[PDB]
């Protein structure tokens, strides 16, 4: 995997983009492992959506986006979506267990 | 970070989830560098069309719902295409 400035054409660019997208998928898959592990440390079902934790999480991700040359609303939006889905998945996991 | 099974409480879980979320942001930041580098070689229709099912498959292989993951990548790919177009027009 070449650095962007050493990419010689679109084959190199795409190999690197494929690797980075797969890394993101694999990281989301590991993230689910952690979210499911959380379910045993939840006092109750009402504990799941942990609103102070989520409330703080999104602006922190918006800050990381700004520190990584990305538009904050785009990245904060993506994480709102991921967090929503993972909460729903945790609630599903907690209910079926 | 501890593995999920070795996490002892929500402190451990959160530390690991924050480090993973930071990893994803950092990776998206690197991804932009590649999309901007590509500009000199735009919506590349056949490329997008093939990429999405590939990401759906990776999702299935990592125990995530494919529609949710494919939907995220559809959004990511649209945003980056626009940013590549912006970069190409601005330069
Ligand atoms: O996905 C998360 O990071 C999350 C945050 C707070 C509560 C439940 C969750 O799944
Ligand atoms: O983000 C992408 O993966 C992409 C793919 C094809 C063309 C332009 C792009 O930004």
């Amino acid at each position: 995997m070449k650095t962007p400035e050493d990419c010689t054409g679109l084959a190199d660019i795409r190999e690197a983009i494929d690797r980075i997208d797969l890394d993101i998928v694999q990281a989301l898959g590991r993230r689910m492992d952690y979210v499911k592990a959380a379910s045993r440390f939840e006092a109750s079902e009402a504990a799941i959506p942990a609103p102070e934790r989520v409330a703080a999480m999104l602006p922190e991700r918006a800050r990381w986006a700004e520190e990584n040359g990305l538009d904050a609303p785009f990245v904060e939006g993506l994480f709102a979506q991921i967090i929503h889905w993972y909460i729903a998945e945790q609630i599903k996991y907690w209910r079926q267990t």
